[PDB]
């Protein structure tokens, strides 16, 4: 890898930002690592009602303007923001040439599941309102809005919404109890994410349901009928075989997925683009991934 994945490494193994001891100091942490990174003068940034979800559109000079992606932030669904994902959203609109939708979904422990899911879905159907075109749009979300985004597609196909052309997880949490192999066998090289964090915000998201409702943890959940679905996943991450058992469970389901693991990235590690070479790599293969889907 990189010699600027070391960098990386040790922002992280010092910050901490899953291990903060309240959900504030949590939420704050990571607000304050985001302000870090520069965002451009050419983003254009609009507060939007999505349907009774806030939102905001992220649009570059090269966004094809009837082009979407809905974006579903990280944060173990108790933690990020519009703030926090607003770099990567730019990043993505600059690579697959599209406008970004990001949402303010509701966050746990004040939130519990199904509210994540209830706006997600909300989102999606208020862009069909307002004319947005499914061949024209993806869902796309890093870690626990990895596992938002299958979690979308699967409420939306049940319901019978049209679905878009392509979904995109990185890293994605779809296994709430943490009983992947990787979450004892790369514990020792990933800097982010644990056991311990990992099941303190299932606890806040799930608020004593059963860990393996399908909407949750859609390790659970029936994909068949789901569109091309990218999955990128760094090999130091204990979530690595998250990403492992979704594509052996969508493959099994007939349908069209790419696992790509990047090998010694860490978790999200798209997030960190301004300086790791890795990280801008992955990015404009998603929307390589995502154009060719919209072709
Ligand atoms: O970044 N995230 O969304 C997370 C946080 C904690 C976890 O166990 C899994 C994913």
């Amino acid at each position: 890898a990189s010699e600027a994945l070391t960098m990386i490494v040790n922002l992280l193994r010092s910050q901490r930002p899953l291990q903060e001891p309240t959900v504030e100091q949590m939420r704050a942490g990571l607000e304050a690592m985001a302000q870090m990174s520069p965002l451009p003068a050419d983003v254009e940034l609009t507060t939007v009602d999505a349907g009774g979800v806030p939102g905001a559109w992220v649009r570059v000079p090269e966004s094809d303007p009837d082009r979407v992606v809905l974006y579903l932030h990280g944060g173990g669904y108790v933690i990020g923001s519009i703030r926090t994902h607003r770099d990567l959203a730019q990043r993505i609109a600059r690579a697959a040439r599209c406008r970004v939708l990001l949402i303010d979904y509701r966050l746990a422990p004040e939130h519990p599941h199904p509210a994540a899911v209830e706006d997600s879905t909300r989102a999606y159907r208020w862009l069909l309102e307002t004319g947005s075109d499914p061949k024209r749009m993806a869902i796309a979300g890093d870690s626990a809005g990895g596992g938002l985004t299958v979690a979308t597609l699967v409420a939306l196909r049940d319901a019978g919404v049209p679905l878009p052309a392509a979904a995109v997880c990185l890293s994605p949490w779809v296994d709430l109890e943490g009983i992947g192999e990787s979450m004892t066998t790369k514990a020792a090289v990933d800097p982010m994410v644990q056991r311990e964090p990992l099941l303190r915000m299932a606890s806040m998201y799930l608020a004593g349901q059963d860990p393996r409702t399908p909407l949750a943890a859609p390790l659970y959940a029936d994909l068949r009928g789901l569109p091309p679905l990218l999955i990128q996943v760094g090999t130091a991450e204990t979530l690595l075989d998250d990403s492992v058992r979704l594509a052996e469970r969508a493959r099994a389901a007939g349908v069209q997925v790419t696992l790509e693991p990047w090998e010694d990235m860490i978790h999200v590690w798209q997030a960190f683009a301004a300086m790791l070479p890795e990280g801008q790599q992955a990015i404009e293969r998603i929307g390589e991934f995502l154009r060719q889907h919209w072709q």
